[PDB]
This record gives structure tokens, C-alpha cells and sequence, in this order.
């Protein structure tokens, strides 16, 4: 066991091994860039806040450092480290998580930058290639979004989730669908690489309601085959308020972009969840011709969620959180 040193940073206890040198903070759990003395390389740690207030805090915690654990790939956040100060389970209150600091994320790029053809392949690429692997696992991100990729200075790119959001999100999460498959994350990438494209956000959505008729400006009001497949009598009346919106042809709206990339948008942007494009399909799309590399797009070790069912105690799932912090093995 390691010793550790107490900081106060922006009135935040901060408890860390010595291995981390320098911290310094980023926002706000609250999260400080600091240097790995270890490695010598430079790293974001995560204090966790309040990780056992709630039986509810206390099973995110569990789902959170469980899920984290799991995540081993390029294109995907993954732990370095996590620790905690106690030296004992009735002392267990702080957890602390470690990854790789990254430079920038996606907003930051797309601001100040604009993309070529061959940036956005890549980038694309990148974001489908960690969503195949997370999709694999059987999780789906439901936040997918600029500020939620890290991008280093060539231009590689990692998913992770910090915890606006509507511009990127699926429809039927905004009428609360309660199904969903995992397909909203390609919803989200459909968003992401139009932005890509024009430097502009897509759909720009002042609130809930704006960012809705927006989205079926470009795709159009439901179909009949999509109509057929809502149960809600409720929805589907509500939905047959809004005015008749025609689908917009993609090729004129984003007018000189790659024909490739337009026909990939338009198998990501469809209204209906079960027509949208899979994230191991598009990776084999022929506008990644120059990137897809099919024994390169590893997939999931199997991921057991039985917890996710389980309604137990702050204790217990603290004593859970607490056998995972035990057991963490780093990466080589
Ligand atoms: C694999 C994917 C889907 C992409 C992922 C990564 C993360 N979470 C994450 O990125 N944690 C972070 C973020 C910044 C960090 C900065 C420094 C060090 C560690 C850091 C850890 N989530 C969300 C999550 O864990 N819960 C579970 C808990 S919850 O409250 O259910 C919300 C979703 N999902
Ligand atoms: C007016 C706004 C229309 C929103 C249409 C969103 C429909 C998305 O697609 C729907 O996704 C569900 C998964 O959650 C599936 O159960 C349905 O089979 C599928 O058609």
C-alpha cells in the first residue's frame, strides 16, 4: 500500500498517492489533470462525490467503476488506476479513478479547425470503431457528443462519458420511448459527422420541443411504416399534429461533401431506429474504405450486468465497490 498526501483544491479534499504529482484542476465528481511519476506521463483523476449517499449513488458507483474496468480499447476510456485513502471497508467512504489525459475534445477541434474530407473519415471511423466494442458489451452510451471525445494532437479519439446534450440526442429519447436500442448512439453519430462536415450543429434546438421540429425538418414527419409500429395511441396522434414535413434530400442539403459520406448519413439520420445503420455495418461502409480494417475492430469480452437487476443495500453495494477496488488489476 502506497502513501498518500492531502490537498485542498477549489475547497475540494483531494487524497491521492504520491506516484501523482502537481494536481490541477479541470472542472467539476471534480476532476484534476495530474503527472504520473510512475510513467511520466500525465493523467486525469476522478474524485467520485458523494459515491455512497443513496442506495441509488451507491449502485452508480458500483455500475460506474464496474463498467470502467471492463473498457479495454483504443478508442474507449479506460482505467490506468483506482484507489481509495481507507485502508478498510468500515473506513471506505472517496474513490478515485485514473486514466490518460487528453489534450482536447471534439467541440474544440470543430471550433477552431476546419475538417477535411480524409479528418472527418478518420474521426468518424475512430468513434465507430469504440461504439462497435461498448455496443458489443451490450451498453449503450445515450449521450454521445462532441464534449464527450477526446482528441489528441493526431488527431486519435477516445469515447468517454463526463456525466447542449439535446443537440445530439436520438427522437425517441426525447419522447421518452423507454425501449431503445442501441442504435440512439448511432443517432448521435449521424449529428456529429454532419457538424464534421459543415462546421455547424446540425440541429441547434433552443429547447425540447424546438430541437424535435428541427430533426423532422430534415428527416420528415413519420412514414407509414414507422407510423404502424407506434402502440401509444397517445403518440401517434401528436405526432400526426405536427405539420406534414417532406424528408429532405441529404445530397442537397450538405451540398459538397463527399457522395460517400452523404449516403452514410443518410443510413445513420433515419427517423426509424430499426432502419438505422449498425455500428459494425458502417464500419464496413465504403466511405472508411481507406481506414476499415476488419481483423482491427475488436469486440467485448463478455460483460455481466446481473447487478443492473438488483435492488440491494448502500452496504452491500458499497461492500462490491469496495471487492473491485481490491481486485483491479492496472494495464501493462
Ligand atoms: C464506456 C462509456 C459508455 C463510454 C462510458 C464511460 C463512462 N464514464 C466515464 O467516462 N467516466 C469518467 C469520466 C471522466 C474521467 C476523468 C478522469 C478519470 C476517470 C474518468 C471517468 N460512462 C458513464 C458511466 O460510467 N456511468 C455509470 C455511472 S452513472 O451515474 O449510471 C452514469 C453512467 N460510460
Ligand atoms: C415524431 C417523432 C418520431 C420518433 C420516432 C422514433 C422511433 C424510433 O424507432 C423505434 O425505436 C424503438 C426502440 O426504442 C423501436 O421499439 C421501434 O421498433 C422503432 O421503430
Amino acid at each position: 500500500r502506497p502513501t498518500f498526501y492531502r490537498q485542498e483544491l477549489n475547497k475540494t479534499i483531494w487524497e491521492v498517492p504520491e506516484r501523482y504529482q502537481n494536481l490541477s484542476p479541470v472542472g467539476s465528481g471534480s476532476v484534476c489533470a495530474a503527472f504520473d511519476t510512475k510513467t511520466g506521463h500525465r493523467v486525469a483523476v476522478k474524485k467520485l462525490s458523494r459515491p455512497f449517499q443513496s442506495i441509488i449513488h451507491a449502485k452508480r458507483t458500483y455500475r460506474e467503476l464496474r463498467l470502467l474496468k471492463h473498457m479495454k480499447h483504443e478508442n474507449v476510456i479506460g482505467l490506468l488506476d483506482v484507489f481509495t485513502p481507507a485502508r478498510s471497508l468500515e473506513e471506505f467512504n472517496d474513490v478515485y479513478l485514473v486514466t490518460h489525459l487528453m489534450g482536447a475534445d471534439l467541440n474544440n477541434i470543430v471550433k477552431c479547425q476546419k475538417l477535411t474530407d480524409d479528418h472527418v473519415q478518420f474521426l468518424i471511423y475512430q468513434i465507430l470503431r469504440g461504439l462497435k466494442y461498448i455496443h458489443s458489451a451490450d451498453i449503450i452510451h445515450r449521450d454521445l457528443k462532441p464534449s464527450n471525445l477526446a482528441v489528441n494532437e493526431d488527431c486519435e479519439l477516445k469515447i468517454l462519458d463526463f456525466g447542449a446534450t439535446r443537440w445530439y440526442r436520438a427522437p425517441e429519447i426525447m419522447l421518452n420511448w423507454m425501449h431503445y436500442n442501441q442504435t440512439v448512439d448511432i443517432w448521435s453519430v449521424g449529428c456529429i459527422m454532419a457538424e464534421l462536415l459543415t462546421g455547424r450543429t446540425l440541429f441547434p434546438g433552443t429547447d425540447h420541443i424546438d430541437q424535435l421540429k428541427l430533426i423532422l425538418r430534415l428527416v420528415g414527419t413519420p412514414g407509414a411504416e414507422l407510423l404502424k409500429k407506434i402502440s401509444s395511441e397517445s403518440a401517434r396522434n401528436y405526432i400526426q399534429s405536427l405539420a406534414q414535413m417532406p424528408k429532405m434530400n441529404f445530397a442537397n442539403v450538405f451540398i459538397g461533401a463527399n457522395p460517400l459520406a452523404v449516403d452514410l448519413l443518410e443510413k445513420m439520420l433515419v427517423l426509424d431506429s430499426d432502419k438505422r445503420i449498425t455500428a459494425a455495418q458502417a464500419l464496413a461502409h465504403a466511405y472508411f474504405a481507406q481506414y476499415h480494417d476488419p481483423d482491427d475492430e475488436p469486440v467485448a469480452d463478455p460483460y455481466d450486468q446481473s447487478f443492473e437487476s438488483r435492488d440491494l443495500l448502500i452496504d452491500e453495494w458499497k461492500s462490491l465497490t469496495y471487492d473491485e477496488v481490491i481486485s483491479f488489476v492496472p494495464p501493462p
